[PDB]
């Protein structure tokens, strides 16, 4: 299951990324996670294809927003096992609960 | 139900955007986020219109702050439900006993 | 009950905002928060008119600090009840307990 | 057991140095580390060749990365079993039961 | 009983100001404080007298370390009772235990 | 029983200071410490002389580090026993377990 | 009103059956479990006065047919004061409020 | 004078009639909720020494009446030193402070 | 449907045994542990009903074996009330889950 | 001497009761209380030998007059071991300290 | 295969020696210590299934010697389920695992 | 040989008791301090075999000279596992080594 994923700087922008995500496409948001410098990044999974739709409307909506900025984005199509045991980009306790 | 934002550079200035939120319109202050580089966000929930006007509202006098500065807001009128298991936007336990 | 906000830049100036504001007038340091970028906030309650009387002490204080600035101040002069609940704004046990 | 490290601007570019690591050679990823300014580390563990490759090819993968950035990376042969007390290169208790 | 602070940026610097506060006079050194961007400031406790001449001392050695720097610092002779409820100038457990 | 300090602006770095500094002499790692803007400092204590062939080992091994940079250094001969009950320069209870 | 009602039993098994038990026989969210002790435990739920005594009822026969079940105590608060409320875990929790 | 008045019950359905019990009938404010093992449990309220006595004795009255209710101890302290705030769950916290 | 299947034991090394023959019997997941006090703990099992109920007897004669071996009570629910899994340890949790 | 001087009793309103009494009786600073099971509950106090003697005196005659009260086992330590202080309990904290 | 050994004792003293003379006496880790009241405590080893046999008994007669001594229960279980892994202390952890 | 030495006992004032008088008796450091339910606490000190057995003998008489003083069990241990070190209060603590 594809990791899909959009940081922005400032944190309206990246819950409007968020939205938009879960919005265009099948894809679960996982997470979000802070690092600093007002660097957030918002955390989905899904199919490839459906987190590359998810991705690119996030993005779109992300810029739209007022003061709005988009640092940088990813997919991995098919994320290595140990990194669910490690970084947080894994289905969580409350997320899984909503589905 | 809407979600409202406005992210400043500066406390004194996130804390006036939330009170001239929360007085403008009927909307709850559900939160408030820190995600470094001095940005905070104010999070508000109410009637897509209600939040419209708290956040024009909060806009205006968060600038009128000694040294207050506006980074960015937004407005999404029907977040996901997803959302609100992972992002802070949700109303908390704190605020409901408020209600 | 108004709400007194000095930011500054830098620890130091922070803690002598803090005790000219309470020497300068009847209010009652209730917090203090880090937002990161070195921007810290000292927090005061009391009438509007003490409130003035210390923000406007605690600025010249905190100026007069050896590299001492002063970011951002403000003055709520009567606070939304909902404020109380999300935003670090309210006497805290720790702060009526000295009272 | 040799450590490799890669340490980007960014966490979805750390997120894709991590797999392309682990998906390069026999390492384990056994840590994320933060340390602000949005700078963040990704640790492995495994033979020194293969660390050797896995860190070459997190590098080129990380810049890759639309908005990716790599700031620093380091491969020590041998660390002192002293750094493992002190500093977040270890096999962690959910790492090596993935393992 | 004064309060006397030096705010660096750098960790070493820090803790060099600290050890020659102390050594210079009969202060003690109640806490640190990170609050981000490097800054951190080192609290003593002690006479007027005293903690002029920590300061004096702490600034002169903190200025001597390899890439050393100082950012601000302060001393309030009769810091207000409510400061130490609030803001950490406080004689602390593992402090008083020291002592 | 003397201490030394190194601070780096990286992870990668730091980290290689302290295998550096432990291999070069006889001084224990006693810990690490963030304080952002990318600041991190590797604190050894051991004999003076120890401590001084450590830190310019860990200097010189952390300006090889790809993208490494050293921010500041230090060493206290006979650092006062307030610091060890306030600042982090104590050894650790994992440490002296290693030990 | 929105009263309280409590079934308290000897052993786990046999309280996670009194909750189920109450949930489905009637309109009343469980908002709470506690433990207390000596084996002791009670299930909490929030509803309408006669909802609330529907499932009390029901919670209690069935607890009882638990194998080596044992009921302690019930009681029901037709009106419970609201100070109550934050000393207590009777309230709801915004766990319980998203379902 | 403002009197501490503490029920401590067998059972925690009790021990929350009690408490229910004794703010409703006099002007006291529940303060704290102590659990010490062997299913004893304390409520304990806070106010004017004849409002205390007024609710002790309605909340034993009321306990004895919860089906497998048992009281185990009460007691009323008229003028409780200020030392014992300091100590023990006697003391009004701002949680209960805010309503 | 999806039951959920509890044993309590009186005392831990009995419990474990229960657990480890739960889910070797059926195909159940283990998915929580309780401690109530008075030595009794609680294992809960998730499965389809008819996997449970063969678990559950499995555990329950396996445990009677063990040395000071002794069962306290058992329960299957066959269909619990989503309010629970939000109120006890009887949810999956991502620990369990990633497994 | 600094002695310490410790009231254990069965149930809580008793020993709230005994520490009442103990720093009425006489001069000393009710520092701890100690949880431990079965309902067993203790208070301690620091103090003079001679005045921690009064008041242990006085504290027990109260508690035994508490409705239900009930204490379990008395001690003073005259000059109770440095030692003592790093491990349990009787040590002041600056919690008592500010008062 | 690698089994799990448990001996469960009434008193602490006693459940030191079981694990002292267990590691002992065989090839095993101790690995955990769990608490479950009532004064029960078990000591958790790993090893081989024969290892694991000679360390239990070796732990349960030296047990038996220590005075006020009191084995409640034991019991090896030969191939734990992985499931009981991730929901009891029979897991190593980093800790044990670093030694 | 370094040894441990226990005592355990009915009550608090008593563990109290024990500890000063094993710590006073001979040379051995008290460590740690072990809560496990039904009143039954356990002190634990640390030293050579020859000491550690003078100061649980003196620690003993001494305990069962408290009022309402108990000792339910007692033993020493002349040369522990490494292995417990690490998952028992059997260790040094950084606290109890400062000093």
């Amino acid at each position: 299951i594809a990791v899909g994923m959009i940081e922005t700087r400032g944190f309206p922008a990246v819950v409007e990324a968020a939205d938009a995500m879960v919005k265009a496409a099948r894809v679960t948001l996982v997470g979000y996670e802070k690092i600093g410098s007002g660097r957030v990044t918002v955390i989905v999974r899904g199919d490839v294809s459906e987190v590359q739709a998810s991705v690119a409307a996030g993005v779109d909506s992300a810029k739209r927003v007022n003061g709005g900025e988009v640092l940088s984005t990813h997919i991995i199509a098919r994320p290595h096992e140990n990194l669910e045991y490690v970084l947080p980009i894994r289905y969580t306790e409350a997320v899984e609960q909503f589905r």
